[PDB]
């Protein structure tokens, strides 16, 4: 439930029952033979795992520093690592006898992944989405609709991701007997930060074997972008006990840290309690403060408790990258390696490039390439221009 | 060079030298140990091969007949099978000492695949694209520029794919010393229909191994959509000598075969020489007729000569599906399996659905799901 001081279950008593039931089911199924057979089979045949680990030789040579490898989560079905979590939890839901999935989304990407897994497993899917986000993510909303899901605009509060999570929890209180709340990152009340991390850990287990195969040793650094923290947790977690492996999380610096238009909770936020967890949040009077990133998956005012924990014990370092740096990295990866990254992933690429220049040519960086940039084309067209 | 009577090399003198140099380079490198190390490496670590073979359980049970498996070329880097050919020909070009790629595109999908492969290997890339297609494919155009390619609008003729291929050929004649012309499907003069089919055959080889693992037998039917024919040849070719495996190719029926708006060359075209090859072409006083499909990859007025051959010897059957049926299958796959298919691929899905209803529950159909539908979201929305 806790990662040091961070985590917990700060919810009304009406959620205690659904959360206890989910904990019990997960403890039962997580190591179950049949559950893991089916999950692996879907991950393989439907999602396309394993993803490759790709040596970005041109990019490495251009920078003239450490070797840069990309863990190619951009190749998973759906175009992002979120699918690994959507399948794991949807399958758990199905083993729990649930017939409906609900989920929040802000960028839309989780909503799509949820819709895809619910279509796969024959479940009803309802997606809560703040109205400001719906307006800004018309194509992802359309994807969710083609996939058979219903999108429910949330008009309360600030009409964004924080408010969609709050509305989804209210729904789950009334519907948990047949509904599973499929949370999209390593956030929320226990057992969600644990479960989502466990479903994303496949990324690091694969990357560890692949890098051993490619280079005969562990990497010197692993770099991942941090919104809520699930792609980073998925790649970090199997290297947590390999003490020589540096772990770097990259937050959204937005228009700059001193601009106030960023989303860097670990860098600039303060301890707080929302959405059932004690973690770092960006807040003013204890209110959640508006956040921004050019990468819409990075725009959440909190961060997962397990990251707060790794930061506190100094197991992992957390840095920031601006919108402009990320954008430059997005263009550079496209032109240099023929890989169009998600703007989220482009944050991690931008930090890696900086980092590589300072290291020696026999050192190794693995970047988690959390998604592909098709979803971002409209935004990049508007901001970069034609 | 020929498939039965089809194919060939019917080009001006000025194209002979480039084609014969390509053909020698191909002979040299196709089985070369280093060339195949490099190919396999890029296909694995950059493209993501192998792609999985997926049992479409919900769809199969709903229809109630044959089991439907999908060969998931939607999961290749770039979201379509074109990447296999783009890699293989770009790498060839690189081994030949070329520094530049040119390529035609209509739908923009080949233009993107070529741009990606050029970027990967550090080549210059110029894409020839009919002005008509440029205006309908804003996002693919954008993709190509992000990948560092240049897009050259073509304003001659009808300003569509056939004209792009013409201009690319004219450029290649001038530039082949340092440029490779990376053609997009199993069409053109020898050795292109062979080279493209050889670089797609990986699809069939994987699918063969994968269906044996899954079901312990070969399939009853393999179904693929057919524009120029490359995804279909890639999946068919390794099964050509397995005499019990039926091969079905699905052409764009457009607004109906009666309607004048379709791209069903094998089904309603006539044999003719165009783009250096004898094959089936849709023709009016003998000029190449305008063509149409909702799936922009299926709108070439010709078809690859290896298909013309397979049809003639009756080793494969060719059918058509309309725009309407393809769009219904696009929606059905999305809702039932959580896979949004390319509108090209949705033609094969739509036919496999029809076929499956008529077949037994222990029979097996493999559909080549040649692409994902992200690229098609604008046009499906705009509808
Ligand atoms: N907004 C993103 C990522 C996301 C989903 N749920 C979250 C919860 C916390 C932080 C980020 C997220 C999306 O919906 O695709
Ligand atoms: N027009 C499609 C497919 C294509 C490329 N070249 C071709 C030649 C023949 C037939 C089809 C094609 C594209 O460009 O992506
Ligand atoms: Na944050
Ligand atoms: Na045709």
């Amino acid at each position: 439930m806790w990662f040091g001081e961070f985590g917990g279950q700060y919810v009304p008593e009406t959620l205690i029952e659904p959360l206890k039931e989910l904990e019990k089911a997960y403890k039962r199924f997580k190591d179950d033979e049949e559950f893991n057979r089916q999950l692996n089979y879907y991950l393989k045949t439907w999602a396309g795992r394993p993803t490759p680990l790709y040596y970005a030789k041109r990019l490495t040579e251009k920078i003239g520093g450490a070797k840069i490898y990309l863990k190619r989560e951009d190749l998973v079905h759906g175009g992002a690592h979120k699918t690994n979590n959507a399948i794991g939890q949807a399958l758990l839901a199905k083993f729990m006898g649930k017939t409906r999935l609900i989920a929040e989304t802000g960028a839309g990407q989780h909503g799509v992944a949820t819709a895809m897994a619910g279509a796969l497993l024959g479940m009803k899917v309802d997606i809560y989405m703040g109205a400001e986000d719906v307006e800004r993510q018309k194509m992802n909303v359309f994807r969710m609709k083609l996939l058979g899901a219903n999108v429910i605009p949330v008009n309360s509060g600030s009409r964004t991701l924080k408010d969609a999570i709050n509305e989804a929890l209210r729904d789950w209180v009334a519907t948990f007997e047949y509904t599973h709340y499929l949370i999209g990152s390593v956030v929320g009340p226990h057992p969600y930060p644990t479960i989502v991390r466990d479903f994303q850990s496949v990324i690091g287990r694969e990357a560890k074997a692949q890098i051993l195969e490619a280079e005969g040793q562990l990497p010197d650094v692993i770099v991942a972008c941090v919104g809520g923290g699930s792609n980073a947790m998925g790649i970090f977690y199997p290297f947590v006990n390999d003490k020589k492996v540096k772990l770097v999380g990259v937050e959204a610096g937005g228009k700059g840290l001193e601009s106030g238009k960023h989303s860097a909770s670990l860098n600039a936020g303060q301890v707080g309690v929302f959405h059932g967890m004690l973690s770092y949040f960006l807040q003013d009077e204890g209110q959640i403060k508006p956040t921004h990133s050019i990468a819409p998956g990075l725009d959440y005012p909190g961060v997962g408790p397990e990251h707060a924990y790794l930061k506190k014990i100094q197991r992992a370092e957390y840095v920031t990258v601006t919108d402009e740096e990320a954008l430059k990295a997005f263009h550079e990866l496209s032109r240099t390696e023929g890989i169009i990254p998600a703007l989220e992933s482009a944050h991690a690429v931008a930090y890696a490039m900086k980092l590589a220049k300072e290291m020696s040519r026999d050192e190794i960086i693995i970047v988690n390439l959390s998604g592909r940039g098709d979803k971002d084309l409209d935004i990049v067209l508007k901001v970069s221009g034609n």
